């Protein structure tokens, strides 16, 4: 039985294939047919393109090699080539307009998750070309994707050689019979055909899949919308910064451009962002996914005050002075939500631009007191609750696994009674100790929270909770201001805390604020509609924050 | 007896003053005299200025306030102001003019070096401009060379008010005669002569500096030329990669722009950049230091086999993966110049830019043994003694103190006989047991090696040397290759083993080599001449790395 899949670059996972250029240019500059493949090809494995994809010399020492032989296929030919013609003008468009194709890599991944060792094989080359960080970028995303990446100019040996299919095989650590091989060329598919794998002969992608799902016997073609890519925690660069004696922060880091701030809401983590992570870093950002003090990695003191906003703010203010950092983009949710609202109103120098998701922004309100607001709605009760210390901490830390599997469901999974808990006299009463597994959630994901929070329990985030009063009077002193640099508002029809029509009000307060609004999507918005949030925030950033 | 000094920002700290813009416009514009003051200062402590300067009001909201007073202030003086004038316009140009005043600076640094608390103290506003981040890496870079920073719209408190001098004082925890304050603003130095503060006006830097020099006993006028800015361990973002199951590479980060990925020679440290670290980062790059394999906090595996170039470039390679960097400029030294060019030669791709302190790149000769081709060179003996695993280990891990204080000398401060270690059987042999301090390193700096080399010791550094076969066989493969995108070769005229003589055909393989030279310069390029290293790089950079 199969164990395997295996697939090539150009034809395969990438499109339109490099090689294809050959034939279009031809065509287009109506010269004889066959001529640059011709010269592409010239002295078989002794000639220049066999030493190029073996390694032995680079594709800018390559591109004149290749131009001596397009003037000698020429010649025999009796044609002229024009004077604005140039090999490496025509590669480096060809390169440029190769893309992913999507569909093959989705039928990579969804053969990896259930069980496949899965590989790229593929005839490359050493890229010394000016331009050559947009091949970079192409592989350092499809490599992520597989178990094993072999490069010809790597390995010293180039397909259809035997030798490359018996590496290929011991990379594997399998017998010919448990690999599916897929190939557009016909002559480097026979090799391994010839050891008894399985081939797949590609040209058009929706043939190739139907091929793959039969010999496979999974699903691969017309399946779901898969969500976004996420992150295992032990594959991320983590990251620790000081800001004050007692005081570390931890983040996990990735991608290259304007750092973006993540700040996620309670009782969470840097793990809530795992579907923006490498969405936000594909589409040319460095994204910065912090565990907020209180948190994770992060230092949590047990001090109420060192969790008001004015501390909480400097805090991050010393984060991106330490790191070096004049700006970034700040995006958080609950309370990340309104902590970001506040970074805006008191260090508008530091932030790039400014999103929240299902945080509005509401101004204090100078002549009633926060005990006061929060107790003329019923849907804040549970604040209440979270009043006093040791309470709500008792509750949360007695079983971890239940809390989380409680609390991260979607808007139709409710378990928890969100009315009444100081009436009812616990958050938890009348709920499951064993509730179901949200759909938005696997068992590993609620366990990775669960030894998130074993470290420094509910205290510190508790505590975010502690400060109405000193956030109240430190609020008070923004009210003549407006929020003037890039802001979106992110709202989730079906939060019933953080309402939509809350935020109804905040184009007052910033007239140039951008929205955006996700139907059907409760509390967790990060991991209830991942696809959605990235969707919303890429578009934004490419827009407003550069 | 002065502990503290205090300086503005605003024509003290920072050059040309911002307040002098309303006189030159005028000025140049041919307007009525003070007429763009007085619409600056209407309604003085109750008008829009002081609204700004408190916090009160964002930057943005106060230029049409500032404009409506423009209107004002004109009608009354009889005149016309043109269609072209913009108050935004004019600011934005001051701002953007405004650099650092450097001499006083080297003064509030020559201070705190002293023991002195230092501040800076300053009227300014809440920055929401589009154009915000240019005064946000100003201020970043500023107030790193301070203790605290007081600005009087995040106190809410103003200059000239005595509750901010009070507040200053509070901060400081001095007496008023205790503080030197220096000011370019006479009504503002008031208040603190007031209180018993010495004071200085601010009109001209040198006359500022010389009572300040007077005043404080210490030498801040003509004094020489400052190491740059290095690194405190304890205040730097600290980074880890997992690039395989037994392997963790630790990095410090600091800035924002392109990857510049600095790496250490042997028996080094990313401390041995500290001098280049917050340069770099200064000059609009984001910096990446490694602990190398073997170094530090990095994993060091016993194994020969895992510190050979191959093995080392291809974690490198992942490092990126895991980081979602498409590219890094390579910079190294020593072995990490080794490392360097093998990235540029085997990933180029990868690598930006890439550039070496002392190491020259070598061709492997492929007809002889690098055995052979080591022991051809009298100066390279050492290298044959690190050959036998454990006897170099015992001498370097003695006595860690002895170690670097031996090691990490000037040109003309060499203690150790580099020469026939092999025949005097001991590389510490005829070698002080209590060096004395080389004028390169402070006694805290050794100690910082010291404790790095405590986890790990000397085993994983010294099989960098121990991998000549390995190394040799994978270079062989690179032999018809050429270096080809950008690069550059920096030689140290008095480094006696890696010769600037030794980098004399490099342009056969890099056609396009660009070179620095240092003279009187050893083999601890970096802190031997930081100064240069930082000039030479950085113009490198910018030229050729974006
Ligand atoms: C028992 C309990 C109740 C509330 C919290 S606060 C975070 C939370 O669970 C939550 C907040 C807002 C919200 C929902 C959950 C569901 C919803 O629609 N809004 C924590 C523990
Ligand atoms: C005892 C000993 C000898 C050599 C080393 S290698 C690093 C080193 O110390 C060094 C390398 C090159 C070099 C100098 C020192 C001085 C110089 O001019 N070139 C380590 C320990």
């Amino acid at each position: 039985t199969l164990r395997a899949a295996v697939f090539d670059l150009d034809g395969v996972l990438a499109l339109p294939a490099v090689f294809g250029v050959l034939g279009r240019t031809e065509e287009a500059l109506a010269l004889p047919r066959g001529l640059l493949n011709d010269a592409f090809q010239k002295g078989g494995p002794e000639g220049a393109t066999t030493r190029l994809m073996k390694g032995e010399i680079t594709l800018s020492q390559w591109i004149p090699l290749m131009e001596e032989n397009c003037r000698k296929c020429s010649e025999t030919a009796k044609v002229c080539l024009p004077k604005n013609f140039s090999i490496k003008e025509i590669f480096d468009k060809a390169i440029s307009a190769r893309k992913i194709n999507r569909p093959m890599l989705q039928a990579a991944l969804m053969l990896r998750k259930k069980g496949f060792t899965t590989a790229i094989l593929t005839n490359t080359w050493l890229d010394d070309r000016a331009e050559r960080d947009g091949l970079a970028q192409l592989m350092c995303e499809l490599k992520m994707h597989f178990d094993f990446l072999i490069e010809s100019c790597q390995v010293g040996m180039v397909k259809p050689e035997p030798q490359i299919y018996k590496f290929l095989l011991d990379t594997l650590k399998a017998s010919p019979s448990e690999v599916v091989f897929l190939d557009d060329i016909g002559a480097n598919l026979k090799p391994a055909r010839d050891l008894g794998m399985v081939t797949i002969l590609v040209q058009d992608t929706d043939t190739a899949l139907k091929e793959l799902e039969k010999v496979t016997g999974i699903q691969l073609l017309n399946t779901p919308a898969p969500l976004p890519t996420s992150c295992n925690p032990s594959d991320m660069s983590h990251g620790y910064v000081t800001v004050k004696p007692r005081v570390r922060l931890h983040f996990v880091e990735l991608g290259s451009g304007p750092a973006v701030c993540l700040c996620h809401g309670f009782p969470e983590s840097w793990y809530s962002w795992r579907y923006q992570i490498p969405a936000l870093a594909q589409a040319g950002y460095r994204v910065l996914a912090m565990d907020m003090k209180g948190y994770g990695e992060s230092s949590a003191p047990p001090e109420i005050e060192e969790y008001c906003m004015e501390v909480l703010c400097k805090e991050m203010v010393t984060f991106l002075d330490k790191l070096g950092l004049s700006q970034a983009v700040f995006i958080g949710h609950d309370w990340g939500g309104m902590l970001v609202w506040y970074m805006a109103l008191f260090y508008p120098e530091r932030v790039r631009a400014v999103a929240s998701l299902n945080t509005p922004f509401i101004p204090a309100n100078p002549n009633m007191s926060p005990l006061e607001s929060i107790k003329a709605n019923p849907v804040f009760d549970y604040q209440l609750y979270f009043q006093e210390p040791g309470v709500a901490e008792a509750e949360l830390e007695q079983n971890l696994s239940r809390t989380f599997k409680s609390l991260f469901r979607a808007s139709d999974e409710s378990v928890l009674s969100m009315h009444k808990v100081c009436e009812a006299g616990g958050l938890f009463v009348n709920s499951p100790e064993e509730p179901s597994l949200s759909r938005m959630v696997t068992e590993e994901e609620i366990q990775f929270y669960v030894q998130q929070f074993k470290k420094s329990g509910f205290r510190g985030p508790l505590n975010w909770y502690r400060n109405m009063e000193r956030n109240w009077k430190w609020a008070c002193k923004s009210l003549g201001r407006k929020i003037l640099i890039p802001a979106l508002m992110v709202t989730a029809e079906k939060d019933f805390v953080l309402v939509p029509q809350m935020s109804q009000h905040m184009e007052d307060w910033i007239p140039h604020l951008k929205r955006g609004h996700i139907e059907d999507c409760g509390h967790w918005t990060q991991m209830d509609k991942p696809t959605e949030v990235n969707q919303i925030l890429i578009k934004w950033l490419d827009s407003d924050a550069r």
